[PDB]
């Protein structure tokens, strides 16, 4: 299926090389993949989401019960899995709520969300956070159980324009760690780099659902809108091999990436942009 008027990270993503064609074409969906969104929440009603989201978890306890408040959650499931602005447009979305009104949260409350998806994810699953903060080995290891237990992570790399290693999670190895760029192909202003990035994806000034109703919109940057696109395509490759371990979609994703187009990308990083062409038996 070929989509039309797309906005612009599902348009680079499908295609290598510039310019941009203004369409997103995907031959699969990610039906029958499971996603978690382990960020502010979601507003599960919203029009992209066609029924697909449901909350599941919610460790800040104000009463929001997984719902979103603060909007990144929805925009980054929105990249995931909404109708016109999401990767994987027949996914399955889950709301893990682990940052509040404020996109805070306690670092206890994120281990509890990610050990929540171990033992509950159903599979094929990805989980995607666009979250950080600290080097955390406690939450580095919550990450590495559950990658273990066969759920393939996407993680955003963090917007302090410093080496990625110093922060997590996006220091775990195993997860698949995205930087942003922009959409003339360099890398963003404030994207962390380094050896502990995996790929590059579009992060800056991408459009998807927001929370002031079920049919607002943001445009926003950062690398949080980068991983879910990466996250999308793990579905998509999903779908076609559900029993994919983390390792196989990892080096799926990686090794079809797009190489020597970001422009600036920093010190030690990979020069690998996110391509979501995969071919298949005809
Ligand atoms: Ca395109
Ligand atoms: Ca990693």
């Amino acid at each position: 299926a070929t989509q039309t008027g797309a906005t612009w990270g599902l348009d680079r993503i499908d295609q290598r090389t510039l310019p941009l064609s203004g369409t997103f074409t995907y031959s699969n969906t990610g039906s029958g993949v499971n996603a978690y969104i382990i960020d502010t929440g979601i507003r599960v009603s919203h029009s992209e989401f066609g029924g697909r989201a449901t909350a599941v978890f919610d460790a800040i306890g104000d009463g929001q019960n997984g719902n979103d408040c603060n909007g990144h959650g929805t925009h980054v499931a929105g990249t995931v899995g909404g109708t016109v602005y999401g990767v994987a447009k027949s996914v399955r979305l889950y709301a893990v709520r682990v940052l509040n009104c404020s996109g805070s949260g306690s670092n206890s409350g994120v281990i509890a969300g990610v050990d929540w998806v171990r033992q509950n994810a159903r599979r094929p699953a990805v989980a995607n956070m666009s979250l950080g903060g600290g080097a955390s080995s406690a939450l580095d290891t919550a990450v590495n159980n559950a990658i273990n237990a066969g759920i393939t992570f996407a993680l955003a790399a963090g917007n302090s324009n410093r080496d990625a290693c110093q922060f997590s999670p996006a220091r775990v190895t195993a997860g698949i760690t995205v930087g942003a760029t922009t959409s003339t192909d360099a890398r963003a202003s404030y994207s962390n780099y380094g050896s502990c990035l995996d790929l590059f994806a579009p992060g800056s000034s991408i459009t998807s659902a927001w929370i002031s109703s079920d049919t607002s919109t943001n445009t926003i940057s950062g690398t949080s809108m980068a991983t879910p696109h990466v996250a999308g395509v793990a579905a998509l490759y999903l779908q076609s091999n559900p029993s994919a371990s983390p390792a196989t979609v990892r080096n799926a994703i990686v090794g079809n990436a797009t190489s020597g187009v970001v422009s600036n990308a920093g010190r030690r990083s990979p020069n690998l942009l996110l391509y979501s062409n995969y071919e298949n038996l005809y």
